[PDB]
């Protein structure tokens, strides 16, 4: 493995190994420590593969349940629950 996490993959606190796009996610993935402090300067969440929650949050693009992307306010549906 080059560095730590694969090429198309991001190593948060170095030891944590997630796909790149999750870096600038706003809290939920890692938090801030290095994920938001070593790349994030965004007014657009992240132009890799992400969704922009309508509450003002940014969320991962793979939370599409009903049709839109799970966040929990008035966006997607506000929580694909069961």
């Amino acid at each position: 493995s080059a560095r730590t996490c694969p090429p198309n993959q991001f190593s948060c606190a170095s030891g944590r190994c997630i796909p790149i796009s999750w870096t600038c996610d706003l809290d939920d993935d890692c938090g801030d420590r290095s994920d938001e402090s070593a790349s994030c300067a965004y007014p657009t969440c992240f132009p890799l593969t992400q969704f922009t929650c309508n509450n003002g949050r940014c969320i991962n693009i793979n939370w599409r349940c009903d049709n839109d992307n799970d966040c929990g306010d008035n966006s997607d549906e506000a929580g694909c629950s069961h």
